[PDB]
């Protein structure tokens, strides 16, 4: 009697992806029923959303598995029933797996100079991945710079990270059985705490002569330090400004019409995401 | 003698992707040479960039094909040569293909109400794709709204597109032999040309009484029309403003200290990306 075949004859679907299968009946005289059954033995209701069974013509029926998940795995079968109740079937083994992909591998990843840096790279795959970390083409391992280590979770550890260690690092995953490869480039940034020094620690000025004085601090670090000042411990707003004028980086503070109220200890605070350092300047104002 | 095997025993790579193959020698007493030959018979130089051959231990050699292209297809072979010149080989058939993917399928795609809209969806695949266009879950075809047609290039044509045709349209590609599915959602936007009418076509004002007059045009369309005005054909800048004050949409123009120089024909131009329409207002100014 009847011939039923499913194309493709077998299938594999990665979690979250979709695949379809066509159950075809041979010759096809009509008035026969075509029904699909899932791996758990249940008959699939036609025209549903995710596990879709769509009759095409009286010759075939298509099973589409959208957004696959592990519980979709198994032998699905297509049964054909002739007007007299005689039945024929074709079965199809559907495997579900997780293709090698990156789940969490942020870029860039930043570290403070000197700390032990751990570069995070989270992969997912049904079969266990072999991970290789690459820098500038090489395998950071085969060089044996004792500071480089691949941890049990496959993250790259760079002990006492140096400013010269920044750059792009490649996290490469391989699955031997499938000869599968996927990789991700991660930019590593090293931040350096600020250091700062006053250009002049002591400054003397004369009051009420309408003159200005410029206080200067020289700082560096990475990212470039942002400067803020204090007058005897009290903040000084960068803002409108009539008296206090700051440079773009605020590394320079210009006091405009100097009078005795300007005499104080000024502190320039240099900060960036990795730290802080300050320096003081003593301004003394003498009556004219 | 010697046993040589390649894992995976066979492989398929989509253009632009990567795969690797491990050639392993059995038992492995040493001092034997392992070399790979490409499909064109040439011996591969070790440690190159794209077509990478890397010796692991004296037991194996790994061939990695990065960023694959059609000319990489073929039988690669791994040859093992023992100290006495006796050789053994393993071959691996590497197929190259183009997995079903979208090359150009911009979203959103915009059309002017009434024109024939063609929604562009360019796919690529080694095997010819079957394309299905879906709206709100359905297949725009099986409804037979004569205005909907899938063209020879597989684009969706929507004749005399209506504002009520906008929404998301799904371009779904299927390859039967592989039960492969990939889709792309495309937001279709329909723009409507502006129409505009003056609220008052004729306006009379008295000069030098320090009073204002407000000219108003009511417009609509999609996107919301932007308004610009002209005084006897000359533009009027929206800008500082002391005399001419515009509403946010500039649908209203307020003339402030009316004097005879304000008497003129004012035109409000309503525009959006789909078109334009204007209306005129005649302001007559009488001496006080």
């Amino acid at each position: 009697v009847l011939q039923v075949d499913i194309v493709p004859s077998q299938g594999e679907i990665s979690v979250g992806e979709s695949k379809f299968f066509l159950c075809q009946v041979a010759g096809d005289a009509k008035d026969k029923d075509i029904s699909w059954f899932s791996p758990n033995g249940e008959k699939l209701s036609p025209n549903q959303q995710r596990i879709s069974v769509v009759w095409n013509d009286d010759d075939s029926s298509t099973l589409t598995i959208y957004n696959a998940n592990i519980d979709d795995a198994g032998i699905y079968k297509c049964v054909v029933t002739a007007e007299d109740g005689t039945q024929s079937e074709a079965t199809v083994n559907v495997k579900i797996f997780q293709k090698l992909m990156f789940k969490n591998a942020p870029t860039p990843q930043e570290f403070k100079e000197g700390e032990d840096a751990v570069i995070v790279c989270d992969v997912v795959s049904s079969l266990p991945p072999t991970i290789i970390w690459k820098h500038k083409g090489r395998d950071v391992i085969l060089k044996k710079d004792v500071r480089f280590i691949v941890l049990s979770n496959n993250y790259l550890q760079i002990r006492g990270i140096k400013k010269t260690d920044e750059g792009t690092y490649r996290c490469e995953g391989r699955i031997l059985a499938r000869g599968e490869i996927n990789f991700k480039d991660i930019q590593v940034i090293v931040n350096v705490p600020p250091t700062v020094q006053a250009r002049q620690s002591i400054v003397n000025a004369t009051a009420n002569l309408g003159q200005s004085v410029t206080l200067v601090c020289d700082a560096d670090g990475f990212p470039e330090p942002t400067m803020s000042w204090t007058k005897d411990g009290e903040p000084i707003e960068n803002e409108d400004d009539e008296k206090h004028i700051f440079s773009d980086d605020s590394s320079e503070l210009t006091i405009r019409n100097v009078d005795k109220n300007d005499e104080a200890e000024y502190v320039c605070i240099a900060e960036n995401k990795a730290g802080e350092q300050d320096a003081s300047i003593h301004l003394k104002v003498f009556a004219k």
